C-alpha cells in the first residue's frame, strides 16, 4: 500500500532555491501512505521494487514564457510535458507514465525549461504503487510506451505508434503494432498524451477498443508550439479485446515526440491572484468607504481584469504611531501583497516608505492633513542609491507657488498671514522668504482652534492704539487654514469691527468645498479671494460618473450628493489609486508577464525583498489613468505632477472665477 | 555570554563621537568601585541611517530580542517617534537624546506624548528654549527693525511662537534662509539686485539675527562684512546651543560691529582637578580637560550621552541594591501578539526619578519625563575681546544686561 497526493495550494510565487534546483515544490500533501514521499524535498523514494504510476499538472499563471517540466528518475528525464503557449489565461504542463522502480530510486518534477513567475496554484504531483515485483499474480498487468523521436509518421488516418515502451508486464501490449491485448476479464485503466507540433492543423485522437471509439481528444488549435491531445478512461475488457490509438483526424507533421501511452489492469473480474494592502488613519473613514467602492465599481467592469476579482485587506493605524503603521504594514506583506495603499499623515509616512524600500513593496502613498489644514510637504528623502518604491499620488504642494503668484499681481506690499493651529509653517518659508526680499511688512499669527476667546481677549489685552494698528493691518490678509477655522474666524472679527468694506481677504487650501465656499461669501463683508485645488471633470452631468466603459458609483460623482460634496481629497485620490493599480496589474497581466506576490517577513535582518517587486513598480509607475481627479500618472521621479488651481472672488454687492492656476503654464486671467 | 547588565544603543552614521563617548562612559564606570560594585555594564550598539525609521526600529527590534534593560538613543527628529513608538509598546525604557542636522539650532520634535498611555521615552536633552531666549534678549536691546538669517537645515517651526510676539509688537521681521554656499549666494545678489534693493538691503542688515551652525555663520559674517554690507554700526545675534569655545572666538574675530552669542552652558566646577570628577567617579581626561582637543570638539549630544549611561548605572545600582531587581526579557517586535517586557514599568519610574551630577551639570527627569535644566550664556564685543554680558534660564529668567 503506497501512494502520495501533492497540490500547490497558494499563488506566491517560487523560493530562490526553487529557482536554483529548477525542483517543482508541492506544499500540500493530502496523501501521503508510507510517508515514502518527501514533502520538503517534493521528491519520492521507492520503498521497493514494482511498477509505479506518476501523473502530473503543472499549471501556468499568465506566463508568456514556454515551460518544460519533466518527470526525473535518479536525475533521468523519463517524460516531458510542455505549456508554451503565449497568450493564455492558465496553461497546464500534463503527463503521466507507469515506470519500474527499484528500492531507494528517487523520483521528482524538474522544470527544464522556463520559470514559474506567475506561480502555480492548483499544479498537481500524485503516484502510487500499481503493483510489487518479485513478491507471483496473474494479476499484474501494466504497459507505457513513449514517442522518443521527431521523425516523421511511417506512411501513416491510422494508428499512432510509440516507439520506446518503459513498461510491458505481462507482454500485453505489441510494440509494433503498438496495441494492447487484454489478457483476461478485468477493469483496465487507460491514459494517453499525444504531443502535436504546430502542423497547421487540427488533430483528433481516439482510444479505440475493437475498432470502436471510448474517448477522444483534440489538438492543433492555437499557434501553441507543443500541445497536447489527452484522455484518459477506465474500461473493461474481455480476454482478446484490442485497445489502441487511432488518428481519427488530422495529421502528425512534425513528429509526435514526448506523446505517451500506458495502461493497467485496476483489478481483474483563501488566496486570490490580485490581493493588495491597505493602512488608514483612524480619521480615515471616507477614505475607507470610497477605497471599497473603488474596488466594488472595478470588480463590476468586465474590460478590466475580466476573469480575476480584486481582493484586499484594510487595517487602520493610529497615524501618529509609526510603529504601528510598521507593524500592521508587515503584517499585509506576510499575508502577501501587490502594493500597498497608504492615506496618512507625514508622521507615519516615512516608516512606511522606507519599509517600502526595503521589501520592494511598490507603495501609493496618499497625504492626508491633519484636521483639513493646507498640506505642507513631508519632506520624504527619496533615495539616491537605492531604487525608492514609494509613489507620491498627490500632487507636490505648490501653496507657496501660488499664494505668492496672487499677491505678486494684486500688488500687496503690507499684510498678514493667519494660520490655523495644525498647519505647518515650513509650507511658506520659501513665501515668506521671497516677501522679505521684495521687501514687503508681512506679519504672521497662528489662530487657535477657539477664536472667541482670542479675540475677546484681544480687546481686553491690547490698547487702543494697538488695535489701531492691528485694524490696519487686517486691510489685507491672508488665511492659511482649515475652512471651519476660517469661517469662525471671520465672522467673529467682521462682528467686532476688525475689519471694514475695504479689507481684502485671501483664503488659500487645497480642500475648500462647494458647501464651505458659498459659506465663506457670506460671511465676508468686503472682497475675499479662495483659492482651491479643482479637478477636471466632463460636462454633461451623465458623463461624470463614466471614464469609458469604467462606471463610477453615482455617490461619488453626483455633485448633488451629499457624500460627493463631503468628499475629502485624499478620498478622490484613493478612488484613482485603486483605478490606477487595476490597470496596471490588468497589463500586467494581458501581456503575459505577471509575477506573483510574495510572503515576506519584516524584522529578519535576513529576510529578502520581493523579487516582484521592481516589474510591478515599473508597471504601476508608468500606468495612467482618468479619473475622479482628472488625470493621474507618474514623472520620472515618481511624483503626480498634475494639479489644478481655481481662483474664486467676490468684492461684495455673488462669486465668480476671476482665473486659474496650474505650475506648466502659470497664471490664466486676472 | 549573557549579563544582568545590559542596554542598547542605536547611533546616526555622524555620531562617532556619541559612541566613542558612550563606550568611554561605560568604561569609566566599570572602574568605579562604588557604582555597581559586583557587576559590569555590556551594550550592543547599532548604527544606523537616522532618515530611516524602519532601520531603526529594525535594529531596535533585534536589540529587545536579545534583552536589554533599557535603550539609549541619539538620533534626529525622524526617527524619534519610531522609537518611541516602538518604546511604548515594548515597555522598554527609551533615553532619546536629540541630535540636530550639521550643527544647526535645535527645533522641538514633537513626539506626542500618550496620554491614555503610559510614555517610556525620556527626552534627556532639555525642552527648545531658543525663541524665548531670543526673544527677551531682542526685547532687551529694544529692536524693532531686524533680519532673521538661518540654514539650510533649520526648522522654523522652532521660532513660530518667535514671528508670532514680534508681529504682535509691531516689529519689522525680516526671513532669509542662507544657502549652504555663502560665495555664490552674495554674488548673485549684487548681479542680481539693483541698487537701491542693496540699500534697502544693507540698512536691514544693521541688525539681524542668525540662526544656524557655526561654520555657516563664519563663512556668512565674513562674506558680507569683506562686501561692505554691514558696517561699524551693526549689531548681530548667533544663537545656538551648540557653539564651542574655538567657534566662538573665530566669530569674533570675523565680525566688524557688535556681535552677541548666545548658547548652552553646562556647570562645571572650579579647580581643573575636579572637572574630571564626580565625588568618587572619575570622568576620562579627554572628556573633562579643556584643553584637551576632543573636549574642544565635543557635540552637546556627547555629553548628554555621558550623563545617560552615568543615570542608567546609578538606576540600576539603587534597583539592585535595594534587592528590587526585575531581570530584563527577550522581547519580538512584529508579532501582534508579542507582549511587552513585565520589568518596563518599574525600570522606568526608577530611572525617571533617577538623578547624576554629570558634564552637563544635573541630569534629572521632571513628572513630564523631560529634563528640565538647562543654562544660556550670552557674551559680547563692540569691537576695538569678548565678555560675558548675562546669563538665562528658564526659571529665573535673565541675569546681568
Ligand atoms: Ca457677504
Ligand atoms: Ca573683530
Amino acid at each position: 500500500k503506497v501512494a502520495f497526493s501533492a497540490i500547490r495550494s497558494t499563488n506566491h510565487e517560487p523560493s530562490e532555491m526553487s529557482n536554483r534546483t529548477m525542483i517543482i515544490y508541492f506544499d500540500q500533501v493530502l496523501v501521503n501512505i508510507g510517508n515514502n514521499f518527501d514533502s520538503e524535498r517534493s521528491t519520492f523514494i521507492a520503498p521497493r521494487k514494482g511498477i509505479y504510476s506518476f501523473n502530473f499538472h503543472v499549471v501556468k499563471v499568465y506566463n508568456r514564457q514556454t515551460i518544460q517540466v519533466s518527470l526525473m528518475l535518479n536525475g533521468w528525464p523519463v517524460i516531458s510535458a510542455f505549456a508554451g503557449d503565449q497568450d493564455v489565461t492558465r496553461e497546464a504542463a500534463s503527463n503521466g507514465v507507469l515506470i519500474q522502480m527499484e528500492k531507494g530510486d528517487r523520483a521528482y518534477l524538474k522544470l527544464e525549461r522556463g520559470n514559474l513567475m506567475g506561480g502555480w496554484k492548483y499544479s498537481t504531483f500524485s503516484g502510487f504503487l500499481v503493483f510489487p515485483l518479485g513478491s507471483s499474480g496473474s494479476a499484474k498487468v501494466a504497459f507505457s510506451a513513449i514517442r522518443s523521436t521527431n521523425h516523421e509518421p511511417s506512411e501513416m488516418t491510422m494508428i499512432i505508434y510509440f516507439d520506446q515502451v518503459l513498461v510491458n508486464i505481462g507482454n500485453n501490449f505489441d510494440s509494433e503494432r503498438s496495441t494492447f491485448i487484454a489478457p483476461r476479464k478485468g477493469i483496465y485503466s487507460f491514459n494517453f498524451h499525444v504531443v502535436k507540433v504546430y502542423n497547421r492543423q487540427t488533430i483528433q485522437v481516439s482510444l479505440m477498443l475493437n475498432g470502436w471509439p471510448v474517448i477522444s481528444a483534440f489538438a492543433g488549435d492555437q499557434d501553441v508550439t507543443r500541445e497536447a491531445a489527452s484522455n484518459g478512461v477506465l474500461i473493461q475488457m474481455e480476454k482478446g479485446d484490442r485497445a489502441y490509438l487511432k488518428l481519427e483526424r488530422g495529421n502528425l507533421m512534425g513528429g509526435w515526440k514526448y506523446s505517451t501511452f500506458s495502461g493497467f489492469l485496476v483489478f481483474p473480474l483563501s488566496d486570490s491572484i490580485i490581493h493588495i494592502g491597505a493602512i488608514f488613519d483612524e480619521s480615515a473613514k471616507k477614505d475607507d468607504e470610497v477605497f471599497r467602492t473603488a474596488v466594488g465599481d472595478l470588480n463590476q467592469n468586465e474590460e478590466i481584469l475580466q476573469t480575476e476579482k480584486i481582493t484586499f485587506s484594510v487595517t487602520f493605524v493610529d497615524g501618529n504611531n509609526p510603529f504601528q503603521a510598521v507593524q500592521e504594514a508587515c503584517e499585509l506583506m506576510n499575508q502577501g501583497i501587490l502594493a500597498l495603499v497608504s492615506s496618512i499623515g507625514c508622521t507615519s509616512a516615512g516608516s512606511l516608505q522606507s519599509l517600502a524600500d526595503a521589501m520592494h513593496i511598490p507603495h501609493l502613498f496618499i497625504q492626508r492633513s491633519t484636521a483639513g489644514t493646507p498640506r505642507s510637504g513631508c519632506g520624504l528623502t527619496r533615495s539616491n542609491r537605492n531604487d525608492d518604491y514609494t509613489l507620491s499620488v498627490r500632487p507636490p504642494v505648490y501653496l507657496h507657488d501660488v499664494i505668492l503668484r496672487v499677491v505678486t499681481e494684486y500688488a500687496w506690499q503690507k499684510f498678514i498671514i493667519f494660520y490655523d493651529s495644525e498647519y505647518d509653517i515650513r509650507g511658506i518659508q520659501e513665501f515668506l522668504d521671497k516677501v522679505s526680499q521684495q521687501g514687503m511688512d508681512v506679519a504672521l499669527q497662528k489662530v487657535e482652534n477657539n477664536i472667541n476667546k482670542m479675540i475677546t481677549t484681544l480687546f481686553d489685552t491690547m490698547r487702543i492704539e494697538e488695535l489701531n494698528r492691528y485694524r490696519d493691518t487686517l486691510r489685507r490678509a491672508i488665511l492659511v487654514m482649515n475652512p471651519a477655522t476660517a469661517k469662525s474666524f471671520i465672522t467673529e472679527v467682521v462682528e467686532t469691527n476688525l475689519v471694514a468694506f475695504d479689507c481684502h481677504w485671501i483664503i488659500i487650501n487645497e480642500e475648500i468645498n462647494d458647501v464651505d465656499v458659498q459659506e465663506l461669501v457670506r460671511r465676508s463683508i468686503g472682497r475675499l479671494t479662495i483659492i482651491r485645488q479643482t479637478f477636471p471633470v466632463p460636462q454633461n452631468i451623465s458623463q461624470r460618473c463614466f471614464r469609458g466603459n469604467h462606471r463610477i458609483s453615482s455617490t461619488l460623482c453626483d455633485p448633488k450628493d451629499p457624500f460627493a460634496q463631503n468628499m475629502e481629497i485624499s478620498n478622490l485620490y484613493i478612488y484613482d489609486t485603486v483605478l490606477l493599480l487595476a490597470n496596471a496589474f490588468h497589463k500586467k497581466l494581458e501581456d503575459r508577464k505577471w509575477h506573483s506576490m510574495a510572503s515576506l517577513s519584516c524584522i529578519r535582518k535576513n529576510s529578502k525583498p520581493w523579487q516582484g517587486g521592481r516589474s510591478m513598480l515599473e508597471t504601476i509607475k508608468k500606468g495612467g489613468v482618468s479619473g475622479l481627479t482628472g488625470e493621474l500618472e507618474f514623472g520620472e521621479n515618481g511624483g503626480n505632477p498634475n494639479v489644478h488651481f481655481e481662483i474664486l472672488g467676490t468684492n461684495y454687492g455673488g462669486v465668480r472665477k476671476l482665473g486659474c492656476w496650474n505650475p506648466v503654464t502659470g497664471l490664466n486671467g486676472s
